[PDB]
């Protein structure tokens, strides 16, 4: 129980292009890579216009491919807990028939993201799918997807946009095709990180800002809580509703718009619930720019203390932890040399984030395992680089 191993990209390039050479007999011409995420801080806050700092990962998504002259699509993966088959064919979608989703579930982010793809004249292709994202471990295997399908069809077929536009498509194949309707957030780390960088984002104007994190001396540990509970899928969208209620009962475009202030003073607009789901909000905004202040003047030790906080309001306001991240933040927090610790992304299960002296990881990793009544995955990334292209 040491810290699970992360393959360079280019083991991950010889491993997709042997699968490729010999799936299609013939050499792959493109290669395209995205990461996967954690976010630092901001939870639950990309959907109601907030600000959020993710950091891109060195576990990544490797698409590996060539352009077909048969408007056909041919998808191999290798991901070993990808659902059965490993293998699809279909035509490319035309004005007259569009993809759908359906079987096997891995697929659909690929269709999704061609479905929605903005340009034209794009050919089909043969394409081998890697990744060392756990897939659903709360790490955005499936943004990775998106954006390394989404960087694979721009070398088929040039777009002209912006990245957000790209981040957009991403996000309505998940919304679409994956049924799982999520704010920006993990599509643009996906596409906009840099190696050394967090990546501050401002979900309402879609200012982005890289934010130094590097430093020898600190460590991100990400911890696999190896559990996913229903409501990771079904009260995700529950939350955005009852924002959306309590955004339209103070007259508000956003939560953005509303401080504690304003949200107090209106307490019998709305539910007990809503009124909780509102204060995390409002509240992880403010931790969001203090937290992002903190880290640019080197302050680790407030950084920490903003993450618990975070965790804290993720567990009683927004009640979108559960028991297993709570043992796992309960047990990272009593380590010495741990600066914070808090769970990251949706919740009900995945991963949780903790910044640490780097000297300490060691004993993090040993004592968490300990007091998990279950069992732990470990990584130990620094910030990475986002969507990569490798002509072959
Ligand atoms: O079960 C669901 C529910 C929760 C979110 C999660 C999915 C599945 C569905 C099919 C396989 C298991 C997980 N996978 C995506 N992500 C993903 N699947 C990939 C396949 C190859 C490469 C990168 C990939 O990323 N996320
Ligand atoms: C900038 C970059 C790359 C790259 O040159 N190309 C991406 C494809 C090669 C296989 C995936 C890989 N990892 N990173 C971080
Ligand atoms: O911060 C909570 C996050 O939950 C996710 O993982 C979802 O994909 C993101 O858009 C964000 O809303």
């Amino acid at each position: 129980h040491a810290a699970l191993r992360q393959p360079q990209v280019a083991e991950l390039l010889a491993e997709a292009r042997r699968a490729f050479r010999e799936e299609f007999g013939a050499e792959p011409e493109l290669a395209v890579s995205a990461p996967g995420r954690v976010n630092l801080i901001g939870e639950h806050t990309d959907y109601n216009q907030g600000l959020v700092l993710p950091m891109a990962l060195e576990l990544m998504t490797v698409l590996v491919g060539s352009p077909r002259k048969d408007g056909l699509v041919s998808l191999l993966t290798t991901s070993e807990g990808a659902d059965e088959p490993q293998r699809l064919q279909f035509p490319l979608p035309t004005a007259q028939r569009s993809l759908e989703p359906g079987t096997p579930r891995w697929a659909n982010y690929v269709k999704g993201v061609i479905q929605y793809y903005p340009a034209a004249p794009l050919p089909g292709f043969s394409a081998v799918v890697v990744s060392s994202v756990p897939l659903g471990g709360g790490l955005s295997s499936s943004a990775s997807l998106e954006v390394a399908t989404y960087t694979f069809l721009q070398q088929l077929c040039p777009d002209s946009g912006t990245i957000a536009a790209r981040a957009q498509v991403c996000q309505q194949a998940e919304h679409s095709f994956a049924g799982m309707p999520c704010g920006i957030m993990d599509q643009f780390i996906s596409l906009m990180g840099q190696k050394g960088h967090a990546l501050l984002i401002d979900c309402r104007s879609l200012e982005t800002s890289l934010v130094p994190l590097s430093d020898p001396k600190l460590a991100v540990l990400i911890t696999n809580s190896n559990v996913r509970h229903s409501l990771a899928s079904s009260e995700y969208p529950v939350r955005r509703r009852q924002c959306e209620e309590v955004a339209r009962a103070l007259g508000k475009e956003s939560l953005r718009e509303v401080q504690l202030e304003e949200l107090e003073a209106a307490r019998d607009l709305v539910s007990k619930e809503g009124f909780r789901r509102a204060r995390h909000v409002v509240g992880e905004i403010r931790r969001t720019a203090q937290a992002a202040a903190a880290l640019r003047r080197g302050d680790y030790r407030a950084f920490g203390r903003l993450m618990v906080e975070s965790h804290r309001s993720l567990r009683d306001d927004y009640e979108v932890s559960c028991p297993e991240l709570d043992q796992l933040v309960e047990a990272a927090l009593a380590v010495p040399g741990v600066y914070g610790s808090r769970m990251t992304g949706g919740g009900f299960g995945g991963c949780t984030v903790t910044l640490l002296e780097a000297s300490a990881a060691p004993h993090a990793m040993r004592h968490i395992q300990e007091h998990y009544g279950g069992t732990a995955t470990f990584y130990l990334s620094q910030a990475a680089d986002g969507a990569k292209v490798l002509c072959l």
